[PDB]
DNA sequence: GCGCATGATTGCCC
DNA sequence: GGGCAATCATGCGC
């Protein structure tokens, strides 16, 4: 196993949570039900998401305009899954 | 055969 | 307290 990386959300959780990401950037955290959907969605749990997310928005900053049209990206498919 | 891609561990933060 | 914030090992691939 080893300290640390990734192995834990994978690329379902990644692509899950990063859509809805998008939409909260202002607010680099899910809800109680957001967690749980997002959670139950992607395959990690509640607090996992709160991880991830606050990352995200990390990440953000070093590439901003990256961001933002992946933002436009992800976004146009939030109406995917639930 | 070492390193390039990606989040996790860790601490700060005004 | 919650959220934000680099820095690194971990993975997987180059």
């Amino acid at each position: 196993m080893a300290r640390r990386k990734r192995r834990n959300f994978n690329k379902q959780a990644t692509e899950i949570l990063n859509e809805y990401f998008y939409s909260h950037l202002s607010n680099p955290y899910p809800s109680e039900e957001a967690k749980e959907e997002l959670a139950k969605k992607s395959g990690i749990t509640v607090s996992q998401v709160s991880n991830w997310f606050g990352n995200k928005r990390i990440r953000y900053k070093k590439n901003i305009g990256k961001f933002q049209e992946e933002a436009n990206i992800y976004a146009a498919k939030t109406a995917v899954t639930a």
